[PDB]
């Protein structure tokens, strides 16, 4: 069964065909932009995702948002992560977490999945830390600053198969792949 | 001022750390183990586990033990929630709830602190009902089928702040703050 993946994040794309691809689903990553809101929640910026994608790409189609919500500072930056590591960057968080005495956070990852004129969304979340120093070589984003929960290394620190299984965005391909399974039956 | 809170369970520390972080308070995970002895009431399970661990944690140090009390049940499964919760699950509660007539429950927490050599207790309750199909990403155990009094949504609905804001744990560290304020004046 294939399903085409809405992005242009080649990461992501990597880490969802990593995942699925052990259950015989074939992941096809389609460059179709669409417009991202600014919003409080991840879901709703999927939502108006698949509402505007809807009838414009082949089907099934899904598309992801995800981010790093920072406890201390009241859930920054969220929704708008990329944004934030594309200007302050890594260095940019170690700052503002100088002297904090929580620097609990967590990810979340929200998938949109969009299959015989219905949407439906999964979503994950993996709470964790921030390290006070940037440490890996794989993955993208804040991966080299974010410790999980019950791990000494970082994301950036981990292989795919490993991110996977404990990121957010692993647990939202999980309930994805449960759904897809009693679903579609593929 | 820092607290040591001693449990195994991730989610509680977060519900705890977002009340108490609010006014200043630092809770630090400790995960020492402790035997939670079989009892009729949550106090006493409570009041022993203070008793083993005085002496060998750094202090203050608080504990807390919940459990949902089923009133069609007879209280069950109560102070074994957690066991119940891991073998029968959701799926258990709702199987013996089929044909309910009553579906009414209550959640309480006790938390225990010691400080100054010195033993002391907090309790919360919410009453609520139990839902006839699980709902909800938040929270932990029976949050899913869990609807609080006066509530359209299960606790498994609810952020943490929301869940704190109508919950038996946020009781509990309601009392547990106003204590702390007049005792300690930190």
């Amino acid at each position: 069964m294939k399903i085409f993946f809405i992005t242009s994040n080649p990461g992501k794309v990597r880490e969802v065909a990593n995942f699925l691809g052990t259950f015989g689903i074939e992941i096809v990553q389609l460059k179709h932009e669409y417009p991202e809101i600014q919003a409080e929640k991840l879901e709703d910026v999927v939502d108006f995702g698949i509402s505007w994608l809807k009838g414009k790409v082949p089907e099934p189609f899904m598309i992801e948002d995800s981010g790093l919500f920072i406890e201390s500072l009241k859930g920054f930056p969220g929704v708008y992560s990329s944004y934030v590591y594309r200007t302050i960057g890594l260095e940019g968080i170690l700052k503002l977490m100088e002297g904090a005495e929580d620097r609990r956070a967590y990810f979340k990852s929200v998938i949109g999945f969009y299959i015989d004129g219905k949407a439906y969304k999964f979503s994950g979340v993996t709470w964790g830390r921030i390290s006070n120093e940037k440490r890996g070589t794989h993955g993208f984003g804040y991966d080299p600053i974010f410790i999980p929960e019950g791990s000494e290394k970082t994301f950036a620190e981990m292989t795919i198969e490993e991110k996977n299984a404990l990121s957010h965005r692993g647990k939202a391909l999980k309930a994805f792949f449960e759904w897809l399974k009693v679903n579609l039956k593929y």
